[PDB]
């Protein structure tokens, strides 16, 4: 049994705790925190790509409200966004067992752009995704693992303050 595990969950909670927000620019922005994530039961030796995209968690636009983040009347159905692949991959089992696979060069942006980077929809909250993609071996196979605790609303400068404050304690 394939297991996906969470590096650095104790760090995502306090930011979960407070709604967390993630910058998207025109050009695109780096995410802090970095999804980073521990594989363990892959094939050493099968080739795999793993991609990462961000799932629309409601259909809704929020509004950061008198300190609270509240979420608008008029919902609209998300598309999902468009996938980002890991620049290791495609890639063994080996290697990304060796160390937390670190989505660290991962761009959003709220423009349609050239290449690499993510578009969001800014004011929209989204949860991170990855598929685990087994390859170049005869029979494809995708595991998909979601991470609630990586959760945020994207947006184009932060509202809340304590956010702002967490993301450079850390950073
Ligand atoms: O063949 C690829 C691919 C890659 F893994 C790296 C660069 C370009 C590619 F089309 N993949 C299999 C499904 C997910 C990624």
């Amino acid at each position: 049994e394939l297991r996906v595990g969470l590096e650095e969950s104790e760090l995502w909670l306090r930011f979960k705790e407070l709604t967390n927000e993630m910058i998207v620019t025109k050009n695109g922005r780096r995410m802090f925190p970095v999804l980073k994530v521990n594989v363990s039961g892959l094939d050493p030796n099968a080739m795999y790509s793993f991609l990462l995209d961000f799932v629309a968690a409601d259909n809704h636009r929020w509004k950061y409200v008198n300190g609270e983040w509240v979420p608008g009347g008029k919902p609209e159905p998300q598309a999902p966004s468009c996938v980002y692949i890991h620049p290791d991959s495609p890639n063994f089992g080996a290697h990304w067992m060796k160390a937390p696979v670190s989505f660290s060069k991962v761009k959003l942006t709220n423009k349609l752009n050239g290449g690499g980077q993510i578009m969001l929809n800014s004011l929209h909250k989204y949860e991170p995704r990855i598929h685990i993609v087994r390859v170049g071996g005869p029979q494809r196979m995708i595991t998909s693992h979601c991470f609630p605790e990586t959760q945020f609303i994207a947006v184009t400068a932060y509202q809340n303050e304590e956010i702002t404050a967490l993301k450079i304690k850390y950073n």
